[PDB]
């Protein structure tokens, strides 16, 4: 009984009695995510490097991955029929759909994620949230600042050591392997739940001059526990895919807070923050900004940042009696 | 002109009058590690899942991830006809080849390294350090207690976003990415130099409670910089060869000094820290255990462990200093 995630989906859309438009988009999604892998796992790199001749015009211009990539999930997810509205990391406005391939679907996503990490080959990955259009207005830019609540479906692909995309739906979370010798996506975690309790923490340290007293304290207690139990472990790839999804597997936190260069945090709310609590509530684990529920903000401008703690529920509650101790 | 590893050992073979053995047993190296980096991809594993039923497996005899790279490297090694000693960080005793496969070379690896990520898909990779026997005496498990600094060649192969071979020599270190369409690894960076101050440090502050003062200090500063310059950035992946990688091609720092638990590190002398301390010193960079150089280290023990520093010679001077200070 193997599942792959075009079965699967195909499976969901009919128990929801769909039309097949969601269904399209996310085979199209499916698609999409196949080929940035196939990209970012440098396959073809060889005729860059001249192997068929013309190695002349090593001077940087062919179409950058993060360029590729962007191009790739805009084509594919217009050709799906699905969409009307469309907002990327990339883009300075949003994206309207051409009335003739216009579907209900408005797409945030973040095409490539973990830009600092390219260069040095570690994990990167692919955010995307999906919303039902709302208004009946002509398709544009308001119709994605819907607050995360209001999500449909999210997910992420990650490029790591193997490639597996984890997709989000109301009834919660799957996590699907990529099987490059046959371009499948294969069942290999079902309605997956996040630890209660984790044992590892992830943060930038380097910022710690500019951290709240808050997250100051909750750090300290997590290498020098008050009740001297063991130490948390520290990890920080860098990556916000690849950190999440070991925090979703393997349980404990993950931080990006506010801090005072970035009084906002860094993070993006429609396209990095939201998709992520959204997967991180599905699996039984918890998203704040500290004071408020990340899936609970009303964006109002599309590039918007929001700080984000998430993860276990036990690490996470800890960190806000922190934040209410400190008034 | 494209250069494949494949050529690049062949032509470096040629310009030292080698007999073939030590290009025959470099060939070997690239063979066992495009089968590994395929492997970590999951090519497959549909079957694994039961894409065609039950049937081309008659029993329960499957293997792990690590016990299929070791037996691949143990076996590509052998069947090079270039190795008479073998260790590993998976056989408790050295592995002596039998006679009729019987070279002159002495290979000492962690055919999978960074354990702790596998199941959360982080970057892991492959180390490895080659040595010539240096005795006419029956080849033996002694064979391997050589320090790093007679070393002929060594590296790692990274599986990350994408797979790519480092690899040092008495002239330098290069670094050729695997284009897995043709299964060739690609000269793409000659002569590597690590910058001589970097940006980011990398360490597992986890430990916080049992470091050295020397150590404690160090991070501090890293955070609040006594000359007011900008905090270095904080990266710990927890895979040893992909925070070394970042190290190497972006700058910094990367330690792992004693602690409790470990009170002469946690990392393997023979082969986790001596090849990269190795491909660091020919780029440039320092590799000390705090108080002497990594490649001096004479080992009695083949599972030995040593604390480590590595990375950009300003840095690494830098943590030096406060330990000499200190002392
Ligand atoms: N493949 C699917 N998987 C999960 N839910 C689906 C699927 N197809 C449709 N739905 C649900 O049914 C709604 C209407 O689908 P549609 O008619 O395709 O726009 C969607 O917004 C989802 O809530
Ligand atoms: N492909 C090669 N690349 C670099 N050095 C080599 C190569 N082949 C041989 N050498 C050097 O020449 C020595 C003798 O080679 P061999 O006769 O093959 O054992 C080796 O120990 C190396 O120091
Ligand atoms: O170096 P910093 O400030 O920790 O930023 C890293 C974060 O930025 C991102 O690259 C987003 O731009 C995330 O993937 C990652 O979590
Ligand atoms: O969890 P810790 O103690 O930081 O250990 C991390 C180290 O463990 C290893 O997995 C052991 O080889 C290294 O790859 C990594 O650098
Ligand atoms: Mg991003
Ligand atoms: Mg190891
Ligand atoms: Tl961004
Ligand atoms: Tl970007
Ligand atoms: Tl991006
Ligand atoms: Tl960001
Ligand atoms: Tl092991
Ligand atoms: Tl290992
Ligand atoms: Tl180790
Ligand atoms: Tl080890």
């Amino acid at each position: 009984n193997i599942v792959t995630l075009t079965r699967f989906v195909m499976e969901e859309g009919r128990k929801a009695r769909g039309t097949g438009e969601m269904t399209q988009l996310l085979n199209s999604l499916c698609t999409a995510v196949k080929a940035i892998s196939t990209a970012v796992r440098k396959a073809g790199i060889a005729h860059l490097y001249g192997i068929a001749g013309s190695t002349n015009v090593t001077g940087d211009q062919v179409k950058k991955l993060d360029v590729l990539s962007n191009d790739l999930v805009i084509n594919v997810l217009k050709s799906s029929f699905a969409t009307c509205v469309l907002v990327s990391e990339e883009d300075k406005n949003a994206i309207i759909v051409e009335p003739e391939k216009r579907g209900k679907y408005v797409v945030c996503f973040d095409p490539l994620d973990g830009s600092s990490n390219i260069d040095c080959l570690v994990s990167i990955g692919t955010i995307f949230g999906i919303y039902r259009k709302n208004s009946t207005d002509e398709p544009s830019e308001k119709d994605a600042l819907q607050p995360g609540r209001n999500l449909v479906a999210a997910g992420y692909a990650l490029y790591g050591s193997a490639t597996m995309l984890v997709l989000a739906m109301v009834n919660g979370v799957n996590c699907f392997m990529l099987d490059p010798a046959i371009g499948e996506f294969i069942l290999v975690d079902r309605d997956v739940k996040i630890k209660k309790k984790g044992s590892i923490y992830s943060i930038n340290e380097g910022y710690a001059k500019e951290f709240d007293p808050a997250i100051t304290e909750y750090i300290q207690r997590k290498k020098f526990p008050p009740d001297n139990s063991a130490p948390y472990g520290a990890r920080y790839v860098g990556s916000m895919v690849a950190d999440v999804h070991r925090t979703l597997v393997y349980g404990g936190i993950f931080m990006y807070p506010a801090n005072k260069k970035s009084p906002k945090g860094k993070l993006r709310l429609l396209y990095e923050c939201n998709p992520m609590a959204y997967v991180m509530e599905k699996a039984g684990g918890l998203a704040t900004t500290g004071k408020e529920a990340v899936l609970d903000i009303v964006p109002t401008d599309i590039h918007q940042r929001a700080p984000i703690i998430l993860g276990s529920p036990e690490d996470v509650t800890e960190l806000l009696e922190i934040y209410q101790k400190h008034a």
